[PDB]
């Protein structure tokens, strides 16, 4: 089997970058809409006995993109592909990974079931919101990390990075930021939101020295940017010289762009798991780390039977 | 177990009509979108041990509505509903029921698989594009027919129906028109394209009634009506269960010679009816309500294939 | 993995022809019956790690042959074959592909489920009665077409084929005849019953060619031929991929006006050919052999949809 | 849900007896063959929400009867029966329950898989050849025993039963004969072949009773009876739950020294009884009827393992 | 169908308490071991058409108890029970709910799969280590919370409860403690915990004020008690007046009893999801909250089709 | 894909012997227990795209070892191994292969289901207690036989083997002893209990060889040996593939008249051999290594049923 790379309509630039890194052309596929807005898919070349990788991120018109991905997987599977891999850089419905005390769906599990029933044999994703989502599948899931790229960006783009502090915005971010700070051998600070009972103003609690220093918030995603904006205001109050935010998933929905433009961030850095050009047009402080080399290496290593976890710590 | 009816966002008015016919209130459910446009579903009441029916048609923003339906089914299933039934008046992706020479998905089969894995124990639908779609499922599927309501409309609205002709627009669905003509005891004239059309069956000085399962772009019925008017039919009617009316459909209907374009309300029609005066709607909420009630009570559903409740 | 071809008992000659075209011997298998008429299957050679193809058509004693096929698939699967493919030239129970108003099984879906649970990873078949049957499976299904061989036969056997007409016997399968007429660049005359038949398309002083997927009792083609001869066609031919010819079929063909009834050899025809002089057979073993070879080698199978190998 | 009993074509008289014992009429079903010998099934009454029992034994044309059973199960399942139970008095392919050194199917497992995928929720059977077959299913399987009826027959028909001997024909099934001898408080003499046979247990001047699960060709019981008569047994009886009697069985029984060959009516016996005077039948319809009634009512089925109803 | 409660060998006292609250006798079942130490199970009464509840906790000889539960489920399923429910107060292998950056199993997913294939139709458990484990199943899972009983105990046992801090010892507990701090209307604090090796705690960071106030560490389980002992040390160093520890699952393996006896806790409160009598014989400061009423009510409400989530906020 | 052999904790020496015969090192794996006694598994090397074999026998702390095996299979499966094979020399819960009259689990079927859901694509085992267990799986199962190694041991260790007798201890497994006697061309004397035992077959002044699949408490072989010594056998041997030897087994063997109790090393025997001088071990690591090598290379495994490698 040879590698065949197909792009969904969600992130064509990323698929092209990945295909270029692998020395391949993107596979021929028509992905459009019928008049009544049903997804139309037509695989334009034989995939019989091939190793097929479909690249589609959970962004934009999320339900349209997810349906398109499922339909493409099904089309490849009944076209007798030897193996079908969903390359989903930003996993959709990842934040609905549990019920809690609510009569709610576990939408991430439903997405996993849908991907499996469509025919996917392998999932490659980046920085799952909760790595327990790996257990929502029976097929193997390769959960890559943007951390090596993040460390590279910090070391090349921040002059005081040896004296910076890596800040977690919420309680759930402390593990990622501690891993980053351990790799950088720098201090870290932790932030979380206090109880919604001091009705005068919502209060952030910060532990760890940041005064007269460069502070770097790190998180998995910024959707409405409430989290990072609150954390950045807290950090500015505590005397940090400059504030950066680094995120793998730049969703930037709702008021995110206005909030960022009005915030004190020196830079908001995201990976390109989601297309960012349109958002960068409206926000001068968004910078993008390319992760297409990580994805290309993951695809190539899965195809060749090489170790993918080598990419957890080594920039290709 | 009691009946609980939940509405998706696609067709709220139909769900309300069904609930009124059953003497029930619609179940409390929040169906909206998160900021990033992911579907958010919250079941506002316990469904534990209940017989849940979720009403969602394959119309409008079809992918959003299908995702919403699947998410609602999943929420009800993991909330320990005794049984979950998807009431899908217009089945999405029904026209992608085969490959036939192309490297294409069988999207209808994928939709059936997704409904099954979401947890649906039962499907109720109306006038499937291909009844072979029933075989795409391993759970029972009740495929209702609009034909009794169509026959009622014909008898109460077309004064010359005893002399009329029932015309299939494409050769594929002529089975429907033969059944209707047999019920009415009339001739079934047939039409198919060769940019020219060929028609068998005397239509001169008569009323012709086109019958089909759906009108999407109305290319099919407008061409057939042009042919029929070429052959001297006094009036031409079109009757369809699913009024999708996407793309240029409203303009084509406005510029066509139809006396009336009758559709069922498996799909909401008010917006289309605003822009097109010749669209009339047959309410099929009684048929769906009766199907729900009969499946719940263990009564015969196939009795509805020939009886207006 | 190497190709291993095994024959069921239904169509030994076809399996041998396929094996010769592939340069292979048929795999050693004992397929017989115990005293109480239960199927006995014994794989006479290791299939461990091999690409196994089992050839069995849905003909003759259909239930025995289907059971034999399932038992052979199971034996090969638990003997650690790398892949098992059912080569089913005529798919059994294909005409029971829907319910449509009756409390009936969807037997084709049941057969698909049984083939899947027996362990088939892949299906190769020819001219499925309804291509929606491909959606009854979750494994890939390659539905081959007899059309290239049919076109070759028409060009080499009917001197007036450029002026002929391609006639569908029932409205359902007119898609096949339109494809054939487009390939030949001729008119497609159509026929359907109203005990009377209606025909569109000039057939006078011409050759008419009936094309259909199968002839079981030949009621369908004999009625169509009677109609065509009413309208002055000089000769009438019937061409079918599946020559089932059950019941009164041979007598009806003998008493009908067909110049020729051409069938493929998806079903053995020698016994029927003994009693009917106008039956001719098109060998499709090259198409099946090429499909097997291309699936094994990862080559395009759809290339066969338009090319005679 | 109410009990609905449907009969396959294999054993109509047994199904009628079961239905009479339950105070029910047999459900309306058309079970016939199309012209090309494909099974045709039509459920003549709604089974929606009902507890359906389909009675079909693995006898006669076994592959046809098995296909018919699977098709009936599928029809009832997609007709929204609340539960479908296959009542299979003689389980087909039960003797192919293992491979053991040969490249052979495990046909019993395939049959179990097919019954499961057809939609059976429950299996009722009698004296499975190997009770490990219960583990071939993931659904519950109630394996009934003919032993209470056999003990009743022995006590009411053999005057010297207190002095008799219960003999296993092959070493495999001696468990059955030990259970029977323990119930009767008698000795269990054993027999196995080395073309010569070896017997342990005093049989001289006594009655010997061969007990086995089935007699197919009667090679097993005729050899055992020859041995027993060599050792001076005054009379020899054979008792079996399944009287298959295929091949040369009737002639061998006629030429053997059996005082009686008693079988249950898990398989119809009238035709065999016409040609063999020493065959007698034990009715087990009460046991099957009680099992059906107890599974329906949630009552203990295992109570039947030791009690004649 | 009637309720039939069967007990496994793990927590017989809990099963008896549950049966008493339901006005039922425990079902007749033999659960022992063959000579070669395979599990032997024999159901001593017909379960045909019944609603069967099997109570087995993930404690003691965990693999033995898990196999016994699976075998009991299988026996009941093939004895034609109308419904089989696994009542698992402490879910075994819950802490192996993800891979992270390791070639490790997701053992919790495996256990969910084995429960499903054995024939379980429904799971009742309490305070799952990660509620994403609910998504590991396709059958419904009722995850009950000890929180109502915990609130009862706090209000009836700590005099200064209106002026206390609720402290999470790791991030996984944060939601829990915040909920509790909401109900009591008090302050919370979060401790970020880093482990390098299994069963050992490496570093801790306290975020949130605890000075001059009673501290209530709240967590889901105490296995080796390294987490709560390190957390109590951190709280005292930060100036907590006194430290209580409240957990639902009292595993108390390894050095746990020794560490607790040498620690500074006013009390270590656990529920009886795991049997505690032996541990209490050697450790004076362990108190037990009975949760058998919650479990019995959940069983009764699932049987009767009543609301189970009503128990998330209401002690019966 | 390359062969990777991983050892569970049950039988490390056997796994090492297998790995040496294949010219491989054991794969790096950490298999230990957390503080609360939950199994901890860590695969120390990439298995992506490799053919993984996990060696674990159903012995010792059986539930711990079975859990460890399932957890290892799961870890290898989600680490993208191309294929995972469980090499289980002694299959756990094999004796619970049926219910038979009791409200009991079929634990062997549960174990098969658990192995399948954990992700095993293939099972290799030796002398299953009941070969019907192969039908408990849907994946291929290669059931190897110790018989070639047993025959080799008999020929090289019993000087009078041409005159010896092969004795089955229970009627159930006499098939094994008939196969062995046929291979050796000797008589197969049989034994079964009625607290008394009955024996057929001249054993006087001869060597008797008891052959069975396993010895757990040795109640079965000690009773049989007592019977044989009653009938004048000069020496009595016991040969078993699985030497479980639980409970009072070692004391019974020490107090019995066995010349030798020979077992294979499907279960570690050193500890038992310390306390019992008459236990001897046949190494079957060559058979398991050859089976692994042949499954990997697509070579015939059944060739090992009759050939010592
Ligand atoms: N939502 C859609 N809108 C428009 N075309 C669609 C849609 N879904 C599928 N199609 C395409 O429409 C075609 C199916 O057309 P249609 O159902 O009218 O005819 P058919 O299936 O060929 O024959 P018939 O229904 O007459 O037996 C296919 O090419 C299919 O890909
Ligand atoms: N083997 C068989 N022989 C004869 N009739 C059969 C067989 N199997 C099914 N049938 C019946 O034949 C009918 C199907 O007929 P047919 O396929 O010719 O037409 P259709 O499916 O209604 O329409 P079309 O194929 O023209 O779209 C059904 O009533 C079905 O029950
Ligand atoms: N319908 C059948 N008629 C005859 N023989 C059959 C049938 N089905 C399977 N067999 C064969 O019969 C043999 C099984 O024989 P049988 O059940 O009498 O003995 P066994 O399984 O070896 O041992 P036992 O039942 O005494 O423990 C196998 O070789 C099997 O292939
Ligand atoms: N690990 C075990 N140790 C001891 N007894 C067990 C074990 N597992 C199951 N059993 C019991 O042992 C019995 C099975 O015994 P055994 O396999 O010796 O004879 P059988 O299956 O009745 O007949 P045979 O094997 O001779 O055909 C059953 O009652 C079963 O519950
Ligand atoms: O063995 P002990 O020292 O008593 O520790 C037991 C801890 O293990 C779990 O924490 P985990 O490390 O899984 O972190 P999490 O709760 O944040 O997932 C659990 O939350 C307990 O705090
Ligand atoms: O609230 P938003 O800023 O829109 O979303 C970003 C954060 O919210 C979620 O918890 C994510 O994991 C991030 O931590
Ligand atoms: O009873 P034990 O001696 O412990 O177990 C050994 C025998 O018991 C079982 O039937 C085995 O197959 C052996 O024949
Ligand atoms: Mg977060
Ligand atoms: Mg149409
Ligand atoms: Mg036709
Ligand atoms: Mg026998
Ligand atoms: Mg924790
Ligand atoms: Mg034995």
């Amino acid at each position: 089997p040879n590698i065949k790379i197909f792009s969904g309509s969600s992130h064509q630039d990323l698929s092209q970058k990945i295909a270029d890194r692998l020395g391949l052309e993107l596979g021929k596929v028509v992905t459009k809409k019928f008049s009544n807005q049903e997804t139309c898919v037509e695989i334009g070349e034989s995939v019989r006995g091939e190793d097929v990788y479909i690249v589609q991120s959970g962004c934009g018109e999320i339900n349209d993109n997810l349906m398109e991905l499922l339909i493409m997987i099904n089309a490849c599977k009944i076209a007798s592909a030897s193996r079908v891999t969903a390359v989903i850089p930003c996993f959709p419905y990842a934040r609905q990974d549990k019920k809690d005390k609510s009569r709610a769906p576990i939408s991430a599990k439903l997405v996993a079931n849908m991907l499996s029933v469509a025919g996917a044999d392998h999932i490659i994703t980046m920085d799952l919101h909760a790595s327990q989502i790996q257990g929502f599948f029976d097929i193997p899931v390769d959960n890559l990390y943007a951390e090596p790229a993040v460390l590279k960006w910090i070391r090349e783009n921040i002059s005081e990075w040896r004296n910076c502090t890596i800040v977690s915005p919420d309680a759930g971010g402390a593990k990622r930021v501690t891993s980053i700070a351990d790799r950088l051998n720098v201090d870290f600070a932790l932030i979380h939101k206090e109880r919604k009972k001091a009705n005068e103003v919502d209060r952030m609690v910060l532990v760890g020295d940041v005064k007269d220093r460069v502070a770097i918030l790190v998180d998995d995603m910024a959707d409405t940017c409430g989290t990072i904006c609150h954390a950045a205001d807290k950090l500015l109050s505590a005397g940090a010289t400059r504030v950066y935010a680094i995120l793998t998933h730049g969703i930037f929905s709702g008021p995110a762009i206005s909030r960022i433009n009005n915030a004190c961030f020196e830079a908001v850095v995201v990976t390109n798991t989601i297309p960012q050009e349109d958002k960068m047009k409206h926000c001068s402080k968004i910078q993008v780390i390319d992760i297409s080399m990580i994805l290309a290496e993951a695809i190539r290593r899965t195809h060749n039977g090489e170790s993918v976890s080598y990419l957890f710590s080594h920039v290709p």
